[PDB]
């Protein structure tokens, strides 16, 4: 990626985060994207999928989430424009009792 690509990268990955409530990016067949997505449909909370395999600049997509939360794996999710990690962090937040008041602070879940 070029360094503008990557710059309109992050750009593109902001506005999503800013524009939805809850955002995963994603892979389509990644085990762990299905498990967190699998939980948030439970949980009765929307979220906006980005399917970074499916997306031209995917690989731009990703390195701007590197750079910007110091992950480089899928799935990688925000809420309220709060970067909260993959699969496992998800699974902690709903453990410690704070993923449903998180999801509702910010509209995720009505
Ligand atoms: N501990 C992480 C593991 C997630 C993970 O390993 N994701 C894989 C996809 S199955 C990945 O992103 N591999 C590198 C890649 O596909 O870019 C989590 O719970 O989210």
């Amino acid at each position: 990626p070029t360094e503008e690509q990557l710059k309109m990268a992050l750009q593109k990955a902001q506005q999503l985060v800013n524009s939805n409530p809850l955002v995963v990016f994603s892979k389509t067949y990644c085990g762990y994207c299905s498990r967190v997505k699998k939980l948030f449909d439970q949980l009765g909370a929307r979220y906006q999928t980005i399917e970074l395999d499916q997306e031209s600049d995917g690989d731009a997509i990703q390195a701007a989430l590197l750079q910007w939360t110091g992950q480089r794996t899928v799935p990688n999710v925000f809420i309220g424009g709060k970067h909260i990690g993959g699969c496992d962090s998800v699974m902690e937040k709903h453990r410690d009792g704070k993923l449903v008041p998180m999801l509702t602070e910010c509209g995720a879940i009505a």
